């Protein structure tokens, strides 16, 4: 009757006031929430941003990294003060149909992360081991077996290998950059908040910064990781009876939160940067996996005669397929975690962590193997670009289940009558919270819209257009209404 009833409450180690080492044992959880927001989907578009923006979009990363520190570390409260995750929490104050949409909801964000990694990692096998495109697809649905090998390690190690994973692809660019020597003083420059980004004058690759900065700050938080924070916050005891362990639990898991945030921060810095210094200017003209992996094994593509030899000997790009598997190895930790916590939450359903990964994995996998049917059907013409708009065209459900997670952890753990005048939200983040939130479901719904019309692809048909338009009003309307009357719930419980 509790989340994530294996694991809960399961090491606690507060020695006094022995920090550190306190700090060492349950630094797990942060890191396996700040895994996923190192995924691919959105590798491109930082490399982009930097060759369209050299280091002037690095302020917005803070930003968002900043604000998705703020939301998850509240998600970290309400599982650590109600010993409850998020979802329990919703599916507690409202009806079983809305507990139901959002369960379908989540299910579809964490199935687009999904297939990102699906898509990242059967490349990643289609670049190092040269296995053909179709079979890497299909290798990669074998990962319930690495779940398996993955059951009987324990939280202690698997914490710590999402770790390894996180110093994996952060190590693989950094090396690339270290050899790249950068203008370190214009990365500076870059970091702090300038007004540049705001505006809409330069206009590089059909991107202006006020595009691409808002861009960046409506894929601010990921649904999922909001519950699977909720969740993994509670696999440590605490006793609930004393106010000085418990709001010294929540500046433990603060500090991991953030400590782990600021690394996928790092990571996406370093994609950015990776953009302006390690690549010539405007040389990305694939945001593929594989454009990305010629124009790393291209010497003429980089600035530097070193990257050129190393390019040329073939460690940039194999390093970079190396990057694509570690971070398609997440969604099978990740997936199943959140995956549990939203179906026995929302519906109560409890599933074992077998048929969870095999029908998430199925239904990843067949848009893909559908995608490679056809663009190899075309003779495996624009098959790369083909699966890239895939994966950008299934992060439209994030937005669709992004207010629906955001506005009712807000709403909750503003409520005393969820977290008590103790613990609730100081004043600070009440405001800093509306704001963030008001801006991300704005920003969401706006994109649904672009998101829609980005199905058609980029051949604008006059009739299917005036269409994306009714279907686009009509998903936005029925996102409004369902915000509407979960707003009514929640604020009638509060």
């Amino acid at each position: 009757d509790l989340s994530l009833s294996d694991i809960n409450s399961t090491v606690e180690v507060p020695e006094g006031h022995s920090f550190w080492k306190t700090l060492l044992a349950y630094s797990g959880p942060g890191a396996l929430v700040a895994v996923g927001y190192m995924d691919p989907g959105n590798w491109s578009t930082s490399i982009t941003g930097g060759q369209n923006f050299q280091y002037l979009l690095l302020s917005i990363i803070v930003i968002s990294s900043l604000l998705a520190m703020l939301l998850q570390n509240m998600a970290a409260k309400l599982g650590i003060v109600c010993q409850l995750d998020l979802a329990q929490a919703i599916r507690a104050r409202t009806s079983r149909r809305l507990g139901f949409i959002f369960w379908i909801l989540t299910e579809l964000a964490i199935m687009a992360t999904d297939i990102a990694a699906v898509i990242g990692a059967a490349i990643a096998l289609y670049l190092l081991f040269k296995i053909p495109i179709f079979l890497a697809v299909v290798i990669t649905v074998l990962d319930v077996f690495l779940l398996l090998l993955l059951n009987r390690i324990g939280f202690r190690k698997i914490e710590a290998l999402v770790v390894c994973l996180i110093f994996v692809i952060l190590f693989v660019f950094l090396y690339q950059i270290i050899l790249s020597q950068p203008a370190w003083h214009q990365v500076a420059k870059g970091l702090i908040p300038s007004w540049a980004s705001v505006q809409t004058s330069p206009k590089i690759g059909g991107q202006t910064p006020l595009s691409a900065s808002l861009g960046i700050i409506g894929a601010t938080i990921m649904p999922h990781n909001l519950f699977l924070h909720s969740a993994i916050s509670q696999s440590r005891k605490i006793d609930r009876t004393d106010s000085s362990k418990v709001a010294e639990a929540v500046r433990f898991s603060n500090w991991d939160s953030n400590i782990q945030l600021s690394l996928a921060m790092v990571v996406n810095a370093l994609l950015l940067i990776m953009g302006v210094a390690v690549f010539k200017s405007g040389a990305v003209q694939d945001p593929s996996f594989f454009g990305l992996y010629q124009a790393l094994s291209n010497p003429d593509m980089v600035s530097n005669p070193v990257l050129a030899e190393a390019a040329r000997s073939g460690v940039l790009s194999t390093l970079f397929a190396v990057a694509l598997l570690a971070s398609g190895q997440n969604s099978t930790i990740t997936g199943t975690i959140t995956g549990q916590v939203i179906m026995e939450g929302f519906i109560h359903l409890r599933l074992p962590l077998w048929l969870r990964r095999l029908v998430t994995r199925l239904i990843a996998i067949i848009p893909v193997v559908v995608c490679v049917a056809i663009t190899s059907h075309q003779g495996s013409l624009d098959e790369h670009q083909a699966l890239n708009n895939l994966m950008n065209n299934s992060q439209v459900f994030l937005a669709l289940a992004l207010p629906f997670s955001i506005v009712p952890l807000l709403m909750l753990t503003d409520s005393a009558a969820q977290m008590g005048n103790q613990f609730k939200n100081t004043r600070w983040v009440k405001v800093m919270g509306w704001l963030t939130v008001i801006i991300l479901t704005l920003l969401n719904l706006i994109s649904i819209s672009s998101q829609i019309a980005g199905f058609f692809g980029d051949n604008p048909s006059s009739q299917d257009l005036l269409l994306s338009q009714v279907i686009s009003i009509g998903i936005i309307l029925a996102m409004i209404g369902l915000l509407i009357w979960t707003i009514i719930d929640i604020r009638r419980f509060t």
